[PDB]
């Protein structure tokens, strides 16, 4: 058994992320499971624990921050989210690849947390398109062009979403990519004999 | 910028094979590193397609000027990649696609690491000169980027368009394309 990878998707708001993860999903060649988050609120109808969230009581998620096992956390409308760093770790010592599409502000959280992680950052089609174009619009199209530039440093990929079946095949392409690098496949080979 | 893209691996592995599909599928964007060489034309071959055909003491200045990127002598004929027509491409924006033995692969590692060295590995190494031919390609995969099996030849085409695409997806490469179109 490989170990798996953390593969992160991550862009800003309105750039596709949530299109890109459900086809990601849908494409028959891949085999990513989805990152399951804990939450201290109760189960809805229909709701299974280790199936649909990890429930837990306040104290066992707040246990989990303290120690450092909490991948990305917040807390929305006194109800704690976040992803656990033992159920992550488990999957991927198991050889599952686990794949989280998360907002740019905890993609730094899961970053800092585990810089292991394959982080893709998912890019507005527009922003190769710039200058193909002072106002006070014109002057913030340039401003969030410049961030964004400087966000994708922190990551490992840019890949642009033109079309959703391209970037789901650049994702593809790039989550085999990472399996075929010597320092894994070495391993690999090494264990089998 | 181009990427160098270099494939390399055991002699009988497939190399051959797998750079001629890589040729052949529609969606290659690289262009083939002709090598030079001192032998002469095989039935078939073209001067400038599949062969530098030039003479030995062509070959043997280039080499005491400096001209060479790697070479080598094979029972009195030289092979070898001219340095100015890969370093002519990569700054024109061509990627450059290189087949060549793992002599020559770890000559072209030493003089220019920024490229992508690939091992196209044998299958049987998943399935006592056998054993030590193993662990022999196992160490010299150390020195690689990727190691690609050729179980099926489509397969370790398609993972080699997989890894040239993805290089060129890295932040590193996307932020200088961006920055200079910035200003
Ligand atoms: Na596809």
């Amino acid at each position: 058994t490989e170990r798996g990878l953390l593969i992160v998707l991550s862009g800003p708001s309105g750039v596709g992320k949530g299109t890109v993860r459900e086809a990601v999903f849908k494409d028959p060649e891949t085999s990513f499971d989805y990152s399951i988050s804990m939450t201290t609120r109760l189960p809805r109808e229909g709701e299974q624990d280790g199936v649909d969230y990890y429930f837990r009581s306040r104290e066992v998620f707040e246990q989990a921050i303290k120690d450092g096992k909490m991948l990305e956390y917040a807390e929305y409308v006194g109800n704690y989210y976040g992803t656990p760093l033992e159920y992550v770790e488990e999957k991927l010592a198991a050889g599952v690849d686990i794949f989280l599409e998360i907002e740019v502000q905890g993609a730094m959280q899961v970053r800092k947390a585990m810089p292991e992680g394959i982080f893709i950052f998912l890019t507005p089609p527009d922003l190769s398109e710039l200058k193909n174009r002072s106002m006070e619009v014109v002057e913030e199209r340039m401003e969030t062009a410049k961030k964004e530039i400087e966000m994708m440093a922190s990551y490992d990929y840019a890949v642009v979403n033109d079309v959703v079946a391209n970037a789901v095949q650049k994702i593809k392409g790039i989550v085999e990519t990472e399996h075929l690098k010597t320092e894994r496949v070495i391993h690999r080979y090494k264990k089998m004999l």
